[PDB]
This record gives structure tokens, sequence and C-alpha cells, in this order.
């Protein structure tokens, strides 16, 4: 039944045609069960390992490196006894890392906890219904419950489904709906309709939502909806079909790899417009199946020059190191990519309770009467420090510590708070902290009493376990609680009947201690207590009292206030009817006002600062809470989101208000407002979504189940360490420290990290540029294969794969957190750098093709065969006359390559010392800063030698160690690159902007 909250109890009964007195018939159940399904939440298992593997091959740069790897296995058959020693070494290494690294990725996806599973832990196994079947209440499996069912719930029960309340059996039904609001305070239910058909959960006080639990009372209800049609079901849906978007840096790569798909597929057809000459004149040397081998080889040579392999491992390494680094900062990163994404965060959406606050209701102010005289009435006001439930803090009078016991009024105030209370405090030995037991509102009173210690009880030598309720127990020993007149909606107050300890049931001196909403209690007072005396409540005293209550209730503090009173002459126990609550107000009459307490869930100490830092870094912070707007705004003012006196009419909304705004205005609202209150789970994800429609990298921070949809939706979900499993399972990070400040440092780490990736991502793609220039030249120019597709791989994995993971250690700026969020669209290479890396690209390209032709022509061992024939190496038999000087079968020897790869290596080792800074002269910025880079080159070079000396290696790479002569030239064809970019960095540092 949709909108069951808007209808009457009769209307809901009628709707399913069910009897509140008998319940559904076995037939009705059978039918409804068929129509509506089982009251359960669909489980959503993570994709099987098979999926996890297939997905690793969805990347274009991978499908290209695989498609080419196949063409390398196709043309791998053609290999006789001349080079049969290394026929299948490439088709092996090309698919080696292609799955070796592609499999390590599955070690970053199959590693995840399911959130819906965590969410299903709120599904109670059993439920209680009245079926026409039998007369007594049946306890059946919850999943067996269906709409129209007549369900029963009592204190302690976890609500089985979304239920419309029919009848409340106790004086009140108190509920904890924190899975939907994040607020633990008890909500008071009623059975009357709630007209507004757009009422938010907080407003449907006539409904019971699946997953919440009964704090007090007993009630009968009719099921409105089950399964995914419940409020917990909507949370469930927003976590199911969602799938996190792709990191900003990831899109940058997807763009690159997509353009690399057009460039390479164009370079090959570019050689076609250059091979329009050996097809005209009559000439053949083999079938097309033996002649077309040229094209399907220049492709398998570019696929290794273009696709910058090794990056997929340099990145994963940088992140892994960052993760461990942040982990020491108390930030558990569950998603490696998000690390980079947190760096460019512009907006931080934050839950309030338990996230911005401590979620420990605390009495921070209280007052009693000082003196009365005619129209004059002064109050003794006090303040209490401490923001946790721990009995640690002090009472201040004008900011100066005092002893509560000095004031008799505080002795009575403490007595009332200790007796008129159903809660207590406990010390959790395992966790080492104090925790409430019962209502937060009451435990604040319990804690207050301990801080006050009005009888000066000795507590410093008590174990923390025994310190928890020491002062309360003392007071409990002075008065015996006969019975308590529980809270009533028409009274807004509560009381307890007490008799002096060690007295007869007939003895005099019995008291009633009252606690409640100030207006009602104060109106039922005819006296005011002054110390241990009492005087008539007069107009002036009442006005003084109410005026301060008004202040404390709505300001920069906005506190929940309670008036405390006692009836000095209560009725005789006998003349009191306890089974009739409508008579309680009259018993709580002719009262003596005693005092007032004001409480609030206090902000965490390091939050106002964390937000100012965020501000400095250009990050805005928005609050989205399920709690009320009044306390929402007050907390915003306390932590710096709103000015202490700033006008917030248009800067703060409730979910209901927000829902009234038309779509376009809701959007704008998220850009203007900074405080959203009394919202629902879906409101949070919606606000985050709107924020993302303005192209903003938004983070969501919280601890509740109601925060899950937003945490999932945000680019960076951050859960509190002591928060719910659900919140944690939906986040990218967890602040095990619960410190908001840990978020600021995580951002810094994310900025520092990206800046260093920004370098090796370039250093690497840059290298892949020079490589393509080489293969392009030795393809349209005619020259032979200077570098084979089996060498490049080792170069872009070990040769460069080290200096890259070395730049990732470059010392970060000092003003990294004094600059605004970098744009999500900020490209890596463009402008003068696109041009700079363009020249350095061709350079290395012609520095390898020429370094090979050199060894042949103008060199040594190589025959001076001039260019006019050097390119006719494919004609050492078909045309001997115009080509015949030395041995023919010497081309594919370790000379042209062993002299072309020595350049790429020497050059790149130079490029690294250059990537140490975008626009900075190496002479200015000591190229020896990043010590690791130095050691990184010393390793890549010794590995370039080790791949020569130990024959077993150069046997496949086909390279022969040059002696102390040839190498002397190599260091002269690469060394000049240090001067080329050196001028480029001068043109950018002077004749350009920075
Ligand atoms: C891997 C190797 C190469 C050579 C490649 O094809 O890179 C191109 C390419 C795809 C881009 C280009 C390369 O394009 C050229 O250099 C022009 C063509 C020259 C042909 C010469 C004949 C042989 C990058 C590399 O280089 C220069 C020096 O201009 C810069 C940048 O890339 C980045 O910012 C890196 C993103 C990870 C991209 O324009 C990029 O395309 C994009 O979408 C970008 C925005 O990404
Ligand atoms: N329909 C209603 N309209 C307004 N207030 C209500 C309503 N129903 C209940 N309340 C009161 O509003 C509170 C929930 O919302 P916040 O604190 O965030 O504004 C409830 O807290 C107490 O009475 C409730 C209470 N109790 O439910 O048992 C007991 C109390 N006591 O005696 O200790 C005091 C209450 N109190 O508000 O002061
Ligand atoms: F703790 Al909240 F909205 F402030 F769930
Ligand atoms: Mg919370
Ligand atoms: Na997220």
């Amino acid at each position: 039944m949709e909108a069951a909250h808007s209808k009457s109890t009769e209307e809901c009964l009628a709707y399913f045609g069910v009897s509140e007195t008998t319940g559904l018939t076995p037939d009705q159940v059978k039918r409804h069960l068929e129509k509506y399904g089982h009251n359960e939440l669909p489980a959503e298992e993570g994709k099987s390992l098979w999926e996890l593997v297939i997905e690793q091959f969805e990347d274009l740069l991978v499908r290209i490196l695989l498609l080419a790897a196949c063409i390398s296995f196709v043309l791998a058959w053609f290999e006789e006894g001349e080079e049969t020693i290394t026929a299948f070494v490439e088709p092996f290494v090309i698919l080696l890392i292609l799955i070796a690294n592609a499999i390590v990725g599955v070690w970053q996806e199959r590693n995840a906890e399911n959130a819906i599973e965590a969410l299903k832990e709120y599904e109670p196994e059993m439920g209680k219904v009245y079926r026409a079947d039998r007369k007594s209440v049946q306890r059946i499996k919850a999943r067996d419950i269906v709409p129209g069912d007549i369900v029963e719930v009592a204190v302690g029960d976890k609500v089985p489904a979304d239920i419309r309340i029919l009848s409340i059996k106790s004086t009140t039904l108190r509920v904890d709906q924190s899975i939907l609001t994040g607020e633990s305070v008890s909500v008071i239910k009623h059975t009357e309709p709630v007209p507004d058909p757009r009422a938010v959960n907080q407003d449907k006080k006539n409904m019971l939502f699946s997953g919440t639990n009964i704090a007090a009372g007993k009630a009968l209800g009719i099921v409105a909806t089950t399964g995914v049609s419940t409020e917990i079901g909507k949370i469930r849906d927003q976590m199911a079909a969602t799938e996190q978007d792709k990191t900003p840096l990831q899109q940058k790569l997807d763009e690159f790899g997509e353009q690399l798909s057009k460039v390479i597929s164009l370079i090959c057809v570019a050689v076609w417009l250059i091979n329009i000459g050996h097809f005209n004149d009559p000439v053949h040397g083999g079938s097309w199946i033996r002649g077309a081998i040229y094209y399907f080889k220049i492709a398998v040579a570019l696929a290794v020059a273009a696709i910058p392999e090794g990056l997929p491992a340099v990145i994963t390494t940088c992140l892994a190191l960052g993760t461990r680094r942040m982990a020491k900062k108390n930030a558990i990163v569950r998603s490696l990519p998000s690390v980079e994404t947190l760096g460019c965060t512009s907006v931080i959406c934050s839950d309030k309770t338990g996230t911005l606050t401590t979620n420990q209701m605390s009495v921070c102010k209280m007052f009693i009467i000082d003196k009365v005289d005619g129209d004059f009435c002064s109050l003794n006001e006090f303040s209490i420090t401490g923001s946790t439930y721990a009995p640690e803090g002090e009472v201040l009078k004008n900011d100066k510590p005092i002893r509560s016991g000095q004031f008799d009024g505080l002795v009575e105030l403490a007595t009332i708070c200790a007796l008129c209370n159903d809660s207590s405090l406990d010390f959790n030995e395992t966790k080492g902290v104090y925790e409430k037991v019962g209502e937060a509102t009451e435990t604040a009173l319990t804690t207050l009493v301990e801080k006050m210690n009005v009888f000066n009880t000795e507590v410093r030598n008590l174990s923390k376990v025994e310190r928890a309720n020491a002062c309360n127990s003392v007071i409990r020993q002075l008065m015996k609680k006969e019975f308590t007149l529980e809270f009533s909606r028409d009274r807004k107050s509560m009381s307890v009947y007490c008799s002096p300890a060690k007295s007869s049931r007939a003895a005099v001196g019995n008291k009633m201690f009252v606690k409640g909403a100030p207006e009602g209690v104060i109106d039922r007072c005819n006296y005011v207590r002054v110390g241990t005396t009492r005087v008539p409540m007069t107009g002036p005293v009442k006005e003084k009292i109410l005026s301060v209550i008004k202040e404390w209730g709505t300001g920069r503090d906005t506190l929940r206030c309670l008036a405390l009173a006692t009836r000095d002459t209560p009725p005789k126990r006998e003349e009191m009817v306890l089974d009739d609550s409508s008579r309680f107000m009259e018993y709580e009459t002719d009262l003596t006002f005693v005092g007032v307490v004001g409480m609030l869930d206090p902000p965490r100490k390091e939050v106002m600062g964390s937000i100012q830092l965020c501000r400095d870094a250009g990050i805005r912070v928005i609050m989205i809470t399920g709690d009320n707007k009044g306390t929402a705004i007050a907390i915003c003012r306390r932590i710096g989101i709103f000015g202490e006196n700033e006008e917030v009419a248009d800067r703060a909304y409730t979910g209901r208000e927000f829902d009234d705004l038309p779509l376009a205005e809701q959007r704008e609202a998220c850009r203007r407002a900074c405080c959203f209150a009394r919202v629902e789970p879906s409101h949070k994800s919606k606000i985050v979504e709107y924020l993302q429609s303005y192209d903003e990298i938004t983070a969501m921070t919280g601890d509740g189940v109601n925060d899950a949809p937003a945490l999932k939706k945000a680019e960076i979900g951050i859960a509190m360490g002591s928060g719910t499993a659900v919140a944690k399972t939906a986040s990218e990070m967890v602040l095990a420290d619960d410190n908001f400040s840990t978020i600021v440092a995580a951002v810094e780490e994310g900025r520092a990290i990206y800046n260093n990736m920004k370098q090796f991502i370039r250093y690497l793609i840059s290298s892949n540029v020079g490589e393509v220039v080489c293969i392009f030249l030795t393809a349209a120019l005619g020259l032979p294969e200077a570098l084979i597709p089996v060498q490049l791989l080792w170069v872009n994995l070990v040769t460069d794969g080290l200096p890259a993971t070395a730049l990732g250690f470059n010392p970060p700026d000092l003003d990294i957190m004094d600059r605004p969020p970098r744009s999500p669209k900020e490209p890596l290479i463009s402008g003068w750098l696109f041009f700079r890396y363009m020249a350095i690209g061709g350079y290395v390209g012609a520095a390898t093709v020429g370094a090979a032709a050199w060894w042949f022509m103008y060199a040594e061992d190589g025959p001076g065969v001039t260019y006019h024939q050097l390119t006719h190496f494919m004609q050492c038999t078909e045309d001997h006359p115009h080509f015949e000087g030395l041995d023919c079968e010497i081309f594919e020897a370790p000379e042209p390559m062993t002299m072309a790869l020595s350049v790429l290596v020497t050059i790149e080792m130079c490029n690294a010392l250059n990537s140490l800074s975008e626009n900075q002269s190496l002479m200015r910025m000591p190229p020896w800063v990043n010590i690791w880079l130095l050691g990184s080159i010393c390793l890549s070079m010794s590995l370039h030698f080790l791949i020569l000396y130990v024959d077993p290696l150069p046997m496949i790479f086909k390279l022969k160690a040059l002696d102390l002569t040839q190498w002397l030239m190599v260091l002269k064809i690469s060394l000049p690159v240090i001067g080329l970019d050196e001028i480029l960095k001068f043109i950018a540092r002077n004749y350009l902007e920075g």
C-alpha cells in the first residue's frame, strides 16, 4: 500500500480487507505472497572471478596489445634454421605481461566487501504476526511476512517491514530510526494520519520502518510494503545498480589510448602512401602471403612503441606506496585510484552526527534561582565542559571552576537528574571508553551528575568501571524510587515517586521529581526553589526563567532544554491511579521549579580548523544531515560553515523544502546552500549528484547507514572509523582516527601524489614518442629494423620502468595546500609542452635511425655503403651489381640495433633527469635532488650491460656489447639532449607564462 501514512487505520485495514482482530487468512497470505514476493532484500554478489578476468581485457590499449600479440604469433611461424634460436620469444613476452600484469588487476577488484550484505544485517530473522490461522501471536520467519499482515512489535524488536501503526499498547512507542536518520534519539509514534503525502521519514510518526528498532513500548500494526518497496529498500537500490565512475586521470588515459588507436592505425596506412612504388613495375619475390608480411610487422612494431606498457605497473606502485603512507596517517584507502581523485576535490559533503559531532549528548549549560525580590529575579547560571559521556569535565560559574555541592539548588537539580532517569552509563573495558545505556538524553543527565559530584564523593581512586555510576548510586541511596509516571504526549514530562530511604510506607517526606518540556512543567509550578527554601512563583520570576530558556533554545547555541521540578507534597501512593496515564499531569501539579539544563551533541574539537584549512585549499564543505535544521544551523555556526551572525534564509533547507523546489532550483540550491537538514538517504545522493553535474569532484563523509547512498555516489566516500559497517563498505577510505583533520592531509597526499604521476606519465609517454619516430623513419625511409618489438618492451618496463617509479618521489611543493582544486579536465600535455615533447620526440626518433645508419656508413666495422643503397638491404641477391661489397647475411646482426638501442637508453636516462621538473633549468634545480632517480639510472644502465655480457640474454634480444669505442659515440648522440630541452625550458621560463 502506497502512502499508508496518509490514510487512517481503518482505511489501511480496509485496503487489504483484513481484520485487526484476526489477521490474514491462509489464503490471503498465499495470494499476497505471490503478488508481492518475500519480505526480503535481493542479495547482490560480486562478479565471479571469470568476470574479473574478462574485464581486465576491456582496455583498448590492451585489446590492441593483444590483437598485435596475435599477429606476432601468426607471422611467428616463418622462421628457419638461421634464427630458429629465437623464433617465439616475442609472442611469449608480448602476452606474458599482457596477462601477468592484467592478472594483478584482479587483485584490486576481487578484493571488496559487499555493502548490501552489510545492509541485510538489519533484516530480523523472525517477526510476529496474527494470522487468521491461530488465536495466539505467531513467530515466523520475517521473509515470510507480506503486505496486509498484522504485525506486533515490542521493546527490543528490530522492525520486520514498513508498517503502518494500528494500535499502541504502551503509554508510548519509542523508536530508534538511525538507519534512516543517523540520529539515535527516540522518536515518539502515534496512530493518526499524516496528511502530507510527501512527508519525509522524520515526519511519518505513524509508521514503523523495516530495519529500525523499538526502544520502548508495544504496538500492533499492518504491513504497508515489504522487500525492496521499503525505506531500507531504497537505500538497497542506490547501492546495487550504481557502479563508481572512472577517475579523472583514468579518463585522461582513455582519451590518450583512444587517440593512439587512430594515430597508429593512420601511421600504417601512411606507409601505404609511401609504398606506392614496388607495386607498379613488374617484380616478384614471393606470394602475397609471403610479401604482405611487411605491413603486419610494422604494426607489431608500433604496438610496442606506442602503447606505453610498464605504466600500468609504475602507477599501481606509486599508489600502493601512497596508500601505506596515508595508512600511517590513519587513512585506510580501500581504492587505490581514489587517492589521486581526493587530490582534486572541490566540494566536501559531510554528515553531521558522529561525523562532525561526537554523537554524545552533553549537558553544557544549567541554571537555578539565585534570589527573588518583587519584580527582581536573578539566576545562578553555570556551564559544563566535556563533550563525551565520560565523567570528565567541570562546572563553571563565569568561566571559573566551582563546587556544585556549594549550591543547594544544584544538589536538588542533581538529585532530580539522577532519580527521574531510566538510563545509566557503562565503561566498555574492551574499547576503553564510556558508553551510554539507554536514551542519549538521559545518559547526558547521568554524566552530568557524575561531573557535578554534589556530595563530594571520592572517585579518583575508583576503577573506570566503578567511576561510571558512582555519584548516581550515592543519590540513589538517599531516596528510594517507588515507581515512575512514564512520559505522556499530552504532558510532555515525566516523573518519579520517591520516599526517603529507611522510612515507613506511611512515613511523610515522599517526593515526586519531575522532568520535561519547560513550558508545561513551568506552568505547573506554583513555587520556585531558592537554595533549600521555596517562594511563590510570580509573574516576574516566570518571565526571567522563560526568557533564558528562550535564549538557550534558539541562538548560536540552540540547546535542547529541560525544566526540573519536584512536588514537595505528592499525593498519597494509595490515591494514585498508575494504570491511567491521562491522570499523570494532575499528579504532577503544585510543583516547585528547581532548574534547567541545556544539552546538545557537540562538534568535534578539530573540525572548525579542518574546515578553515579546506577553505584555504579552495574546498567547500556542505553539511547534509537527518537531524533538525535549528540544531543543524547552530552546529554550522559553531564549526565555521556559517558566520556567527550570518543570514542563512536561502543557505539552509530541510528535505521537505528542498523537495518543493523545481528541478532547476534544487540544482542551483546545492551551489548556494551549505546546510541541508531533516533529509532522507536519497536526498544525500541527490545533492551529491547535482554537485557532480557542475563537473565537480565531490567527496562525501559520514558514518551512518543513511549515508551509504551518498558515500557510494560521491567520487570519494569517506567513512568514520567508529562508524557502521555499511558506511565503511560503501566508502573509498576510512578515517580509523575519526579525525576530520585526517581528510585534509589525505587531500594533500592526493595532490602531492598526482604531481609526481604527472611527471612519470609524461616521461613515459614521451619515450614512447621517440620510439614511434624511429619505426616510422625506418619504414618510409627504407632503412632496416633499427629496433625490434622485442626490445622496446624491456625498455618500457625495466629501462624506463625504473626512472618512472623514481620520479614518483620528487619532493612536493610547499604551497601544495595554498592553491585551489585543479580542474578535472586539466590536460597533461598541451601547448609549449606539446611542442617541446614533440621536438624531443622526433629527436630521439632520428637519433636512433641515424645512429644505426651511422654504424654502417660513416663509422667502423660497418661497410661505408652510402644511403643510395643502404636502404636496399632487401636487395642483396636480387641486385648484386648495384649492391655488393661485403657479406650479405649480416644485416640482422647485433650492430645496427646494438647501436640504436644504446641511444634510446642513454637518451631516456637523460629525459628522466629532465622530467625532474616541467619548466625548470637542471642547472637551477639540482638534478641530484631525487637521489632515487640517480640510483634508478645506475640500475637501468647496469641492466643494459647485464643484457649484453651474459650471452643467455642478448641471445634473444640480439645485441652484442660494444667496446670502449663505439659507446663513446653513443654518449655524444644523446648527451646533447640535455641542452635541447634546456633551451626549451628557457623559452618557457622567459618568453612565456608560468
Ligand atoms: C604513444 C606515442 C605516440 C607518438 C602517439 O601517437 O602520441 C600522440 C597522442 C595519441 C597524443 C600526443 C601524440 O601526438 C603527436 O605527437 C602528434 C603526431 C606525431 C606523428 C609523428 C609521425 C610518427 C601526446 C602524447 O604527445 C605530444 C608530444 O604531443 C600528448 C597528449 O598526451 C597526454 O597528455 C598524455 C595522456 C596520458 C595527447 O594529445 C595525445 O592524444 C590525446 O588525446 C592527448 C590529449 O592525451
Ligand atoms: N509530535 C511531536 N512534536 C514535537 N515534539 C515531540 C513530538 N513527539 C515527541 N516530541 C518530543 O521531542 C523529542 C524528539 O525530537 P528532538 O529532541 O530532536 O526535538 C522527544 O524527546 C522527549 O519528548 C519528545 C521525550 N520522549 O520522547 O520520551 C522525553 C523527555 N524526557 O522527559 O526526558 C523529553 C523530550 N523532549 O523533547 O524534551
Ligand atoms: F549523522 Al547524520 F545526517 F548527521 F546521518
Ligand atoms: Mg552520522
Ligand atoms: Na564513493
